[PDB]
């Protein structure tokens, strides 16, 4: 069994905790009390490995390997806001090249305020991958966590 430690993190409110919950239950909730769990451990076989992935919900480092960066599609200012955190991602691994992925969460929802071309654009710049999902519908969610995953391997 095979270690990954991932880090979620972003601004309030941005479906975090929605999106580990989902990866870990297979379950939506539409609230989450202030008072949740942050860590959390997931047995999982990915790509033919047997992984034991600790992920760590963040409220809206050093240990961490990868980073879930995460906005929501209809919040402009917590994608305006992934800045920070890459800049914070950035001082604390004292690199540029740290294992990461972008990403929109709540693509479940009409009338988006951040288009998918807006957020690829900003991947692109940091060289990491762009990811859409819904914790809602599951939507994209293990294609999150287990890129992050696969991003760390290339590590
Ligand atoms: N429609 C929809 N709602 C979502 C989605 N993800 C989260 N939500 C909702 O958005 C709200 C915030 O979710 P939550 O997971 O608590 O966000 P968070 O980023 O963990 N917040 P915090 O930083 O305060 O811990 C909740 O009402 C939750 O149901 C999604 O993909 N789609
Ligand atoms: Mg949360």
């Amino acid at each position: 069994m095979t270690e990954y430690k991932l880090v979620v993190v972003g601004a309030g409110g941005v479906g975090k905790s929605a999106l580990t919950i989902q990866l870990i239950q297979n379950h939506f909730v539409d609230e989450y009390d202030p008072s949740i769990e942050d860590s959390y451990r997931k047995q999982v076989v990915i790509d033919g490995e047997t992984c034991l992935l600790d992920i760590l919900d963040t409220a809206g480092m050093r240990t961490g390997e990868g980073f879930l960066c995460v906005f929501a599609i209809n919040n402009t200012k917590s994608f305006e806001d992934i800045h920070q955190y890459r800049e914070q991602i950035k001082r604390v691994k004292d690199s540029d090249d740290v294992p990461m992925v972008l990403v929109g969460n709540k693509c479940d929802l009409a009338a988006r305020t951040v288009e998918s071309r807006q957020a690829q654009d900003l991947a692109r710049s940091y060289g990491i991958p762009y990811i859409e999902t819904s914790a809602k519908t599951r939507q994209g969610v293990e294609d999150a966590f287990y890129t992050l995953v696969r991003e760390i391997r290339q590590h």
